[PDB]
């Protein structure tokens, strides 16, 4: 409840409170292509989502969430760096206060315009993701780079149920629909271990992210910059950005599938 992303409780106050937040696995980071290391036992990422796991979307204040019903192993991802099947739990985006620079992480210095993570917890291992969730091996999230461009027709749907989550709290069914049509056509990544990007900020995920990115247009990117932090009957307060600045990479090791 002690966090936001103004001046006042945002990024550079978070230590304050969560210590972590100065500590050695934290995310976001930049990708120095230079530096990242061939790995010859990375395998193929396989997604297998099954739609009729699509749940609900929610206002929580900072942003919005989609999420699945995650009692089975009816929708997972496979293979990259993993032993086990992880199970698909949300999807959620960030972004900026201008279209050009709302992305978490970079690449050689370059910030994109947003970026979609696809949240995975470790069902081989933990018997529920609050269990997960604070374990170094918990989590696998699949981060999606957005280059402002062309309008994207894959995001009709997200962008349309917007309407019934306006304010803090709300929510409504979102059923129907497998996340896998928003990642690019190659799935080549780099792989890094690292964190949660916001309170807990637990160093407890393994980060896919996929060298292609994906388009959106500006009056997409306004429609998220629309919805309201506030709970409903109170002055409006604008979701304006949601991205935490890159983090220090402490000695750790970026790797590529390619
Ligand atoms: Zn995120």
């Amino acid at each position: 409840p002690d966090w936001g992303y103004d001046d006042k409780n945002g990024p550079e106050q978070w230590s304050k409170l969560y210590p972590i937040a100065n500590g050695n696995n934290q995310s976001p980071v930049d990708i120095k292509t230079s530096e990242t290391k061939h790995d010859t036992s990375l395998k193929p990422i396989s997604v297998s989502y099954n739609p009729a796991t699509a749940k609900e979307i929610i206002n929580v204040g900072h942003s919005f969430h989609v999420n699945f019903e995650d009692n089975d192993n009816r929708s997972v991802l496979k293979g990259g760096p993993f032993s086990d099947s992880y199970r698909l739990f949300q999807f959620h985006f960030h972004w900026g206060s201008t279209n050009e620079h709302g992305s978490e992480h970079t690449v050689d210095g370059v910030k994109y315009s947003a970026e979609l993570h696809v949240a995975h917890w470790n069902s081989a291992k933990y018997s529920s993701l609050a269990e997960a969730a604070s374990k170094a091996d918990g989590l696998a999230v699949i981060g999606v780079l957005m280059k402002v461009g062309e309008a994207n027709p894959k995001l009709q749907k997200v962008l349309d149920a917007l309407q019934a989550i306006k304010t803090k709290g709300k929510r409504a069914p979102f059923t129907n629909f497998d996340p896998s049509t928003l990642l690019p056509s190659s799935l080549d990544f780099w792989t890094y271990p690292g964190s949660l990007t916001h309170p807990p900020l637990y160093e407890s995920v393994t980060w896919i992210i996929c060298k292609e990115s994906i388009s959106v247009s500006s009056e997409q990117l306004a429609q998220f910059r629309s919805l309201l932090s506030n709970v409903e009957g109170d002055n409006a307060v604008p979701m304006q950005h949601n991205n935490r600045p890159t983090q220090p990479l402490k000695g750790r090791t970026v790797r590529a599938s390619f």
